[PDB]
């Protein structure tokens, strides 16, 4: 009676990342309360506990900068401090019984260079994922979010890169986990088929030749330019994106997850987001879940905030989360 996974992005390890793939590591603001000893960074783990206990959520996405994980050492070993801090957020998510999406928030780029297309080589990128897969191989509820919002890349070359990553993840022993396949056009669900991403990514397989647990990863916003930067919503995305996608998915016996979606905490979005979510829930054979953007280190002033408010051991949700994303039933 609905998609399997409902949850939210717990952002902050990605603050300082821009759409060119530059992540300034000094600017991260991770949602771990005691990240520095001040004990007053945003309380991502406390948020997740509320989301799971009160709002029936079962998945969280944890955006993080590539540069952060390797401390700016392209192709290097994961930095022991960085991975130690990030893993605290990962384990907090997993401890709640949720699935946890590790999301490399890099737009298929490193400091302006496109992975495998002038920027880092495929090997420098698979090296990142091989290490993460090795770390998380024994934890089946870690979900490998290969890349956030590739855009303006050669989709044929990108699909090959994605294939190399999937191979690396499986060969490292992470054989049980879900793996995301992200396409072009900022992962837009609306362009996923028409821009050729669906076809190219459909060719990616596990070592055994199957496509088992390889899930198409799309994004879609509800404002006029599909940017998620305006408060008001202007579409429920059904005719333009999710109906054609459902049909395609179903005919091909494949599945997709919507890892970013959101809107203002206003009436237009309460209406449109609920229509969108309802359609996903009525097509839960092909849609595995939805993940709202965004909570974690975002606060009450962020236009798409989904961060709950703590008041005397009580949390209160934003209106869009409470009215549309939450599952209190
Ligand atoms: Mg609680
Ligand atoms: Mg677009």
């Amino acid at each position: 009676m609905g998609v399997r996974f409902a949850g939210v992005n717990i952002a902050g390890f990605d603050f300082g990342c821009t759409t060119d793939g530059t992540c300034v590591t000094s600017k991260v603001y991770p949602p771990l309360k005691n990240f520095t000893g001040s004990n007053n960074y945003p309380d991502g783990i406390g948020q997740m506990q509320h989301f799971v206990n009160e709002d029936g959520m079962t998945i969280f996405r944890l955006p993080v900068g590539w540069q952060y994980l390797v401390n700016n050492n392209l192709g290097g070993n994961l930095d022991s401090t960085s991975i130690s801090k990030y893993d605290q957020l990962v384990q907090g998510c997993l401890s709640l019984g949720a699935y946890c999406i590790v999301d490399i928030h890099n737009y298929a780029r490193w400091n302006g260079g496109i992975i495998g297309q002038g920027g880092p080589t495929n090997a420098q990128f698979t090296s990142l994922w091989s290490q993460l897969a090795s770390k998380y191989a024994s934890q089946s509820r870690v979900w490998f979010g290969i890349m956030n919002e590739p855009h303006d890349v050669n989709i044929n070359t990108w699909a090959a890169t994605v294939q190399e990553v999937v191979t690396a993840i499986r060969n490292a022993g992470a054989t049980s986990q879900f793996i995301s396949l992200p396409g072009n056009d900022w992962q837009s669900a609306g362009a996923f088929i028409s821009d050729g991403s669906a076809a190219a990514l459909s060719q990616v397989t596990n070592p055994d030749g199957s496509t088992t647990n390889l899930i198409f990863d799309v994004h879609k916003y509800l404002d006029s330019d599909n940017s998620g930067t305006h408060a008001e919503c202007t579409t429920n995305n059904i005719d333009g994106a999710f109906s054609p996608l459902a049909t395609w998915l179903r005919q091909n016996n494949r599945q997709a997850i919507l890892t970013e979606t959101g809107g203002g905490n206003v009436q237009s979005c309460i209406q449109d987001m609920c229509q969108q979510i309802q359609y996903l829930n009525q097509n839960s054979d092909v849609y595995l879940g939805y993940v709202g953007w965004g909570a974690g280190s975002f606060d009450s002033t962020y236009v798409l905030t989904e961060t709950p408010t703590s008041s005397g051991n009580s949390w209160t949700d934003t209106s869009l989360v409470s009215s549309c994303l939450a599952r209190k039933g």
